[PDB]
């Protein structure tokens, strides 16, 4: 809905809210079928280019199916284990006895089709591809003779693009050991996905997201290989299930605090901690730290929970009320005051210290503020790039109402002599205390 | 052979044992060769559209050698320079006058040849493309006149397949500065690799395993483009050699191990450090702390020694005694009791603090397993997947017997008042004499 | 230049001198144009396999601009956004009305031209692809009739080579949310590229530069996709502007140095931090921390001030003085006593402690010098391996002088008792003083 921000000069965090977020929580898995040809090597009188040309790329066909028999012979595990359970389980319901031949008589007439497997799962199977009609048709009658009829130069062309798509498909299935990610236009094509998603067990509504942001479902889906068997070639694509739609999602950003005094050893620093995507999930708020594991299409936000974090919803009070204990807050301390900038959603934070020369400046107004020593903040709205140095940011245009919440900085509140300056994960209410019992051992003496 | 884990109560760790290790230790380098045509741009009167198509295809063979000849005036380092000191070797010596004169003599007849170079390296070589015999034979007598001959579109097209291989290899070598990994099927055929296997100096034992695992072994092999000269393209491809077969293996996994008080604030927690695959190595153990380091196949494991740490045998001793100062056995320490789980090979640590809810559920029976409040483990025997918080991670189907070795939780024999929340990479030994010099500042006052 | 090192026994580190940086300090954006056709579906009588092919190929053709033309409506954020702020103003010029009949009209007659956008950027746009003229000439008279024409097999296969480039186009668009790094010569061929370079506002010596290195220019590039509008496909290559030539450049190589006492769980650990390219920049030092950011050739090196850190100049007299307050030389500090080896630019740095088997070896001469215990340097003039453990690394046989500085090593000034070993980020002067403050507790008592 409006993106929004506020910025937090009593911490140097900056919070973006009004972000509309969908995070995944499911699989939806679906049958890919390719109808291939059980044909042995032939060998016939061929001289003319034609012959050789066919037989030429009906080895490419030929090897493209003995790597992926020798793929799923041994298969080297990979990292994406942990999330294709869901899609693994189908295939090993294919590699049973009699299973392919369910699926192979339902797609005998049309390109999709519902098939009800051995373990309940009632999936949605295609047939993107039917290698078997061509090559018994247009090439068995042609070199399963004693001399090689002679092809058309139409056939050898309209072979070797049906032909691609298998091709490109090993090529994919034997560099990532089976499981591939994100899911390729070669294992299924926009027509296809679109297709697929419409067919779903989801809203009205929720078909219309998935279909406008068809690149981001394929950075969230799996490509699973399954098995070879009686003349049929299956992999199954593992589609994300969006069961949290619309939830409210805000990004924090974070950026070094640090005191502004002359001498350099004399000052100390303060950073909060926990910085990326927080979303509302059931009843609790669901923390992504890795950057890539947020997909966002302006308005909107694209987790995977398989990379989250559950943490209680009093987490979002440490923005307005860091010191409170209920609530850890967690920050990291040092005493390294370098300058730093961070570009928000609507604007960036400036940490500036030392002799850098910190900036904002507009293409056709020139330095329209120049930052002074400690953290500020500056809006986008007529600002351009920010200059930190000999380094330049560019500030996102995004439109939106920013919020400065004027405090003063809690790093003041702080004796630097007695000060931790070497924690990482620490939370605020930790620190005190530990800084309340190393003025007890100066008490005493 | 057997996979078996073993999951210490005490420790909050498992270790699963049985794997049998592949440690790369040398490196068996090959020549590939190209025959190239030397030939110059031809201008003849051309305007049927076979013409143009040949002269087409003709130019972006042109283009791809002078791409590759201005690649070797100015080659840019790559990372891979500690790892690729074997095959840069063999690119000098061909530099060199005469030595490319030398396998052009040896590949005169055949595709396979063995070279002794001018360094005392008798390598293998191969001429896998052969576009000199091409141009030379079915292009040159039709363009090299007065006004162009008409080429069949056959040639036109069996020139374009020819042609792709040079093109997808000046591609690779383009964007990977010459040194490209993995090696893809265009650098070496699988029908290529399999003979280049077999030829190795190795045993049948292990020619089997590397032929059982060729999608592993271009995963950790180079290709490295050398020069073109005289007609002759060349580039090294660098094969791993395992020098070390059926070695032991165990991969550590590791959890939080915090205490369950009521109050947050209160809490210290405990991790084990130095978590990956161990292996035993040369009266050693090699250590491998990055996770792509070593690939598996269920029952093996591929590692490579270049990023690897070498500790003494006595490491392995953590995992029954811990607090012995014999062997470094190293912890991290903080207050943040934040639930999380790992999934193992045989099941699944569940480290549960606080209000989360942690459970294991079966996908026809349902709940079968809810975790209480500090570090537990639950076979894969019956379990599907382990929900923590918002999060559901999936179990490894794999077969083995788990053992769990009941014991007291090392972090409750410690005084929360006084304990370490910072430290890092630090040793048991090294944290137990910390807190008795802390005690000692407290028992005089 | 002449690249050469120097090795500091005192502080277990390196420092290569002599090169010659490039830094990228601004963006020179160009308008790269596809003349497209607006055409819809049209069915005639098609039968024969050429008819087919051709409107087979003609449907690639119309979702390739459909799949550009969603991608535009919903663009998904990227990582990149804050260093393209210079091409996406270009593309949101190019959407106002108006705006790309201009260009449409400059690249009438010619494939170059200049065109003066909107917004004062005077930038030079490029045709690199005429799809219109060979629909509209070639195809719309076969296929806009009652009954489809017959077309030459010499067109199908012609029509697939024009169509090729659009269709990859659109592949690296749509995978990479419409901004791709590096630029591909799918994107801007390589003849494309140097004409591009060549018409650069930059100096003769600088366009001999750029012309050496396309390949690091690539890699330092961004392609950003605009519009579809009005039978024209726009996008924006971003290439990089050299502000800083031939600045010196220095890379910092930084190794564990520790005590060498016979009882582990005694020994302290020091190394200096901060490791990477240092260049002199606008009166400071720009450090980069991150690997990748800097492009060498071996004289030269090529890094991008965006992901840069601004330092003064007297950071360098770390390598000459450490003990100085007046420059916060960093350090980290443990008690780890692992091996380890960093090759450097003429040769590496060995910190060997415990039972290590540390060694430097020559092909043909063997073992030619065994470490010791403690921090040494070896060049790499008759050094080809180092093995460290059962780890063997490669020594960089490029060409210089390599300088052994000998000191004391600045670990034995610290009394072990009272050492600080979880210092992260500290400087050297701010532990020195965190050990007077830690004594006077033990000086009272
Ligand atoms: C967004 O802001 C506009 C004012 O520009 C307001 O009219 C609208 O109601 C706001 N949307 C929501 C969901 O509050
Ligand atoms: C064609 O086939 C015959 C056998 O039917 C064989 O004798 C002859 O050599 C073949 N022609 C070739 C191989 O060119
Ligand atoms: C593996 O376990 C089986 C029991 O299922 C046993 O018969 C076999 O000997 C074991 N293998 C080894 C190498 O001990
Ligand atoms: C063909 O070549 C002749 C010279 O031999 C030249 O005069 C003529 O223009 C050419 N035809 C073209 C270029 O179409
Ligand atoms: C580099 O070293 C050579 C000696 O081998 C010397 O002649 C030359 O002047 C040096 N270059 C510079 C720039 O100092
Ligand atoms: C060819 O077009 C006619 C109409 O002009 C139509 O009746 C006929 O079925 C077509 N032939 C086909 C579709 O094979
Ligand atoms: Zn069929
Ligand atoms: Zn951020
Ligand atoms: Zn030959
Ligand atoms: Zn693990
Ligand atoms: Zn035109
Ligand atoms: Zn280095």
């Amino acid at each position: 809905q409006n993106i929004t921000e506020e910025f937090y000069q009593s911490t140097c965090s900056a919070v973006s809210k009004g972000y509309l977020g969908a995070l995944r929580t499911g699989w939806y898995t679906s049958v890919i079928t390719i109808e291939l040809s059980n044909i042995k090597e032939n060998k016939c009188n061929g001289t003319d280019a034609k012959v050789k040309l066919i037989k030429q790329e009906l080895d490419k066909y030929k090897n493209a199916v003995t790597d992926l028999q020798l793929l799923m012979q041994s298969t080297p595990a990979t990292g994406s284990g942990s999330a294709i359970c869901s899609g693994v389980a189908v295939c090993k319901v294919l590699h049973l006895e009699g299973e392919v031949n369910k699926i192979k008589s339902a797609l005998l007439s049309t390109n999709k089709a519902v098939v009800s497997l051995s373990n309940g799962v009632s999936v949605l199977t295609f047939k993107v591809l039917d290698l078997k009609n061509y090559i018994d048709k247009q090439l068995l009658p042609i070199l399963n003779k004693q001399s090689c009829s002679i092809p058309n130069i139409e056939t050898v062309i309209e072979f070797q693009q049906k032909n691609n798509r298998l091709l490109e498909i090993t090529r994919e299935f034997s560099v990532n050991a089976g499981v591939t990610t994100p899911v390729s236009t070669y294992m299924l094509t926009n027509s296809e996905l679109l297709s697929l998603i419409n067919d779903m067990p989801i809203t009205n509504d929720q078909k219309k997201l998935m279909s406008n942001n068809v690149q981001i479902v394929r950075q969230q889906s799996y490509s699973i290989m399954c098995i070879i068997k009686e003349e049929v070639l299956a992999y199954v694509v593992q589609l994300p299930l969006y069961g949290v739609i619309d939830t409210p999602c805000w990004k924090l950003h974070t950026s070094p605090l640090c005191t502004t005094n002359t001498k350099e050893g004399s000052n100390i620093c303060l950073t909060r901690t926990d910085r990326g995507w927080y979303c509302d999930n059931a009843g609790s708020v669901s923390f992504f730290p890795q950057a890539e594991t947020c997909k966002v299409q302006s308005n909107r936000v694209f987790c995977d929970t398989m990379n989250s974090r559950t943490l209680p919803s009093e987490v979002n009070l440490c923005n307005v009320d860091i010191f409170n204990p209920k609530y850890d807050c967690k920050i990291m301390t040092s005493k390294t005051d370098v300058s730093s900038s961070v570009i928000t959603s609507l604007g960036a934070i400036v940490s500036c210290y030392g002799k850098t020369k910190c900036t904002a400046s507009n293409k056709n107004r020139g330095i329209i503020k120049t930052f002074s020593n400690g953290c500020d903040y500056v809006s986008n709205k007529g600002v351009d790039t920010v200059s930190v140095g000999n380094t330049l940011y560019c500030v996102n245009k995004q439109e939106g109402q920013s919020l400065y919440v004027k405090g003063e900085p809690i790093i003041n509140f702080y004796d630097p002599l007695v000060f931790p300056s070497d924690e990482f994960d620490a939370s605020i209410s930790q620190v005190n205390e530990k800084i309340n019992q190393s003025l007890a051992f100066i008490r005493k003496s």
